[PDB]
């Protein structure tokens, strides 16, 4: 059971979180141990979170190693389509390179644009919110990333954070 | 449940099954739907099946539309890692474009170099076992394609035809 | 044999159509089985169709798979050039890719470039209007793509889509 | 409604058909007139015979101009593929570079790598039967391009040989 | 021998010609038979006439086929360069995928980018004039594509136009 | 501080490849806790280790992470060029790719690596020795990547091999 | 060692004229450069940046003109493979044109570095951080020296400062 | 008018023309002048040349710079096709980049393949005969390049070299 | 031996840029031989020149063929760096492929390279002054390529076109 | 300068071992290396190789690391741009692997650069004629000096000496 917290959001799709709060969030969403199975529970926790708090929305769901390999994917409500693993690659990419939420990446964007301020194709690298890094205890470098796609934006981004710290918090047996 | 004959395992290992053999088995492949939670029943199905029958085994399960869209991945075990990704693209692509098992066309073409027989790249297109497209009934043209990888490729192919004509064959 | 809404077409051409309704008439082009046949039937039924309400016009007609297989082309009048062959590719890609025709997603867009919105070369992918993806029931993804190019893009969108679902009363 | 001589089919397939008949059959394959209508006309007939001929058959047609521009494309059975889209391409490439059909290619060949004698990537251009060059009547260069992919390779060649004289004959 | 009308040349240097009578003059420019003797004794005529009314002026002539096969390439006077080839590949590229002169094209766009009107490199694609499609009698498609290259764009296309006309204009 | 072993090393260089063993020495080698501190106590430690046992020739030391990141890079003396960073990447990106080290995935062929065994490109993946994945005792996945160049390949990897079980315990 | 935060600040105000930037420059170089140097040199510049700015992730590299890397570290948790490609694209600068990262920004000015200078942006970094480390006894550089993380100003002269105090043995 | 030897043909075609004997031919052609209209002029001469010896058999010329512009082009009798245009591009590069015909550097290359020999892609260069420089008397590098395809390698060869030599034999005047 | 017209040069480094003018001051650059000593000889000429009026500053001096082949290459001081390399071939290959120096087609514009004008990618083709054509008494179509990089784009190119109607007298 | 043609069949019969020509290489060096220097150095070479070899083209080339070309020129009639891929291909090597080109074919020996070394032949020589101009006081090389058009051991020998032969100066 995930609930969104609706004034967080909002004061995210309205933006005018800090970064430096945005960052707090994301540090919070770690975990002690990383398993095959760990993945698998995750990504299936996240699908029926999406499934409750989104009926009738498509989502992709995406697990992978900084590496890239994929270890799970999953599509919710079945309207998706192959944009939305571009746009899953497209974050995915952008979290693993900078060390931040590609909410966050977007935030310390503004306007601007990927290609002057950071210096890469937008083609190849998507500044939108889905891609939530997921940080382990002890390891100072991710685990893996988690990514979210075709839900708004901030919605991508809160229902990545939020499932990753309520799972990590059912961990608390 | 799904079991593997084990003689046909046996059969396939030697190279011993006719194409003829081979497509009739893959034109059973079918579901009259394949809705996204199709998908994610077919995909968890052949989960739960490849990590009855080969536990302690790494295995990466797939299923892409044709247009390369995923619908489902997992990984049945720890110790699987990149180049399953790889070794699921090439066997997909292979699949999706000639239309039967990437272990058919391996079949076909035996000892002549993929780019010898089919004018292939092959560090494209995989010719080991494992991709089996997922045919439609009402349409000449695969739903999506099927495709397993980590075990014998006898294997990858065989748990995919079972669990497949398995999975269609539950239905009231 | 088909007629086009001429206050739709026009509905079309000021952009006085939401999303929604553009959806609306889109989920209802769709096939119970889809054959070999049945895409050189519909082929040469929009062929026909088009010369009939488009006499002198240059038309190009694609229906393909979403693996890029290629089932049915053809020109209708003489005027026909590689650039048509262009369009189709281009409007195809957008469709395969985004869940919805080439028209929808040219709507989607606005006055924003595809680069700018949905992050992609505007040289690889069109949005305009003209492809129209043809819908399975019970699959949840479509069986292939059907394209014109040629025509004004209201009109290619709109021959399209009344095509797909007049052709789809061919129940016998 | 036409027919394809066993024993030729045969001194093809032995490769007993010296170049400067092979050269002999396809100069004699021309017409007068080249439209968008006779380009369909072509295919269409095509389209039946090799199905009245070769009926379980999957066999991929395609009329293109020397720029590409493509002005009919067909499937006649329901087993066809991309790679048969792949075939047509790399099979017209070939006739469209050099001045003779696919076939005629292949055998100024013999068992020498394309690589090896002409010198161009495999992978890029076929050399098998089945894509000859519609020639014009008093322009010493082609109208366009006719592939035939999927049957045998002699069969390829000759199907479209025969369907060109045999359709030139459509005089009225 | 080949004079411009100097009426006409100012009216296309101003953009006062619509593309109707544009396409009207293109759609004169055709030959009964164009072989490879047809090809030299065009180019060496225009070639003859870009010397006389251009004396002093370098300017690069090509004609080749929709395929890029080149039958006859020259240079009117010294201080031509590359960058002739350049202009002459890009405005020949144009021409043969769009089915219009590379002037046409130009005037179609006006001011607006090629990548915004026709989604095209333009680094490619040029449009500028002086490319002119030969038409065939007996077909809807082009027999080639007459290249000029070196005067200003309406003189090239002017040139172009005419002399190609005169040419075929010659016949007992 | 961490010592060859001579007789496995022998074993090494000839045939002893059970790759069971290969894998038991390889799962051996983990940290409890991974820091950016960690990576450059393990980058130096490595350093003085080669340049006790290997004093004389020139070796270069990466620790990077799966996504390629680059946390330490050395080299202990003269006469290294750049080639022992097409090693370096070379071989890190099979030990990264596959699930073992590379000189495991060496062992693993006796055949051409550009496509007839594993169908990847040899100029961009190095079936020697010297690359060893670092582990994780709470992961099924590794931290990061460990790679030694310029010894035999052996050698190489039994530096690897040796310096993180040394490193884990003290 | 320790940033004079006049010139940092003149630095960041952009007062500090190129002849100026050149000297600082030219003043950075070695009599001796050997495979220890550089580490002598990396570690150094290290627990320098961890003084400095404790808190700040900052991936310090010293490469040779062919790319060789003789030394590659990070000072803090917070570092990511950005960091790796901002030393790929200064030091590029630096190596390319003859001069530091910071003081092609400077000549650069507002225009693209497309547009000036006619290079890739992606392929060509202008912030400073990258400074060539220089020979006595030779005309042309024994390798670059680059610093990320810090900002602009600061990986600048960071790596300036610390290489003349390196200097002066 | 041109007339092609018959015995140096033949011990062509059956090799054992030293390669210093096919220098010598080469370095035979040269011209005096080289103007727009020389190339005209030569370019015609070989295609009358051409059409005289070899009535009914297609071949392509071409006399081009050695950064690629393009001076003449024709093609003889039309059984020609854009293979032909390959051909010319390949075998002119492979003279360009040499200094030799492209027929001395097939025989300098003998059997063991252009990859293993030179280095160089043979989809790319084309040790066929064909291509012959067009040499200048004063420059020590070549005006142009000269490059015949169509007919067999050493007839191509020795075309050019023959129609190179007979040309600036007849300004003599 | 040669020297520069400080006269002409300011009426460069502004507005004189008729083209007629400039066509007729290249024109006027020729040799009626040219050789590998040749090459040579103008080369050695070029540097001495340079080294002379201004002798403090980098600069490089290329003379290469239509097809690239180069014949020579120098640099005349300290601080010159890769980007002479890329200045080179730049604005060579603008004076190889138009009919003219750079320079001339730099005054020939003042738009954007990159597909204003000439539809050609900036990066690859340089529009400022350094590259003349050496031209040939018997030809109508140039010898080789003379470029010089590294002084104000005016100083680049009249020292070249100075250089070679030197060269060319005496 | 003039090549020991006992040493010369030594290198053509590949009897020198590695040790040895790291040795002759090795002993390459100089205390300045700046721009004139390298003319000094170039041209020197030139007429050498026209005295040792006067109907032969030949071209010589100084470059940086980096790639930068300090000198360039050719000795006779008869060059062609297929020296300019030799020097590319042959200082390709030399810069990447630490020795010379000549050195580098030798430790190749009869397997494809491929096959040992992992490389792109059409990239990478194997010849000999690039060898590496060394500083003293460092521990990587000044820049790279290549010879082609002499076939192979003389290419490289008349390298190695006029180097020597420069080094004593």
């Amino acid at each position: 059971m995930v609930v969104l917290d609706k004034k967080l959001l909002e004061r995210l799709t309205s933006r005018k979180v800090p970064l430096e709060e945005l960052e707090d969030m994301e540090k919070r969403c770690f975990l002690s141990t990383f398993t095959y199975q760990d993945a698998f529970d995750l990504g299936t926790y996240i699908r029926n979170a999406v499934k409750e708090n989104f009926p009738e929305k498509p989502v992709a769901i995406d697990i992978s190693l900084p590496n890239g390999h994929c270890l799970f994917r999953t599509v919710t409500y079945g309207g998706s389509a192959l944009d939305n693993d571009f746009w899953i690659q497209r974050k995915k990419k952008t979290a693993l390179r900078f060390g931040h939420s590609s909410f966050y990446m977007g935030c310390k964007k503004g306007d601007k644009t990927p290609e002057e301020k950071f210096f890469v194709d937008s083609k190849e690298y998507a500044f939108h919110g889905g891609a939530v890094l997921i940080q382990s205890e002890r390891s100072d470098y991710p685990y893996a990333c988690l990514t979210i796609s075709g839900l708004k934006q901030e919605e991508d981004h809160l229902m990545a954070v939020s499932s990753l710290i309520a799972f990590a918090n059912e961990s608390l047996e």
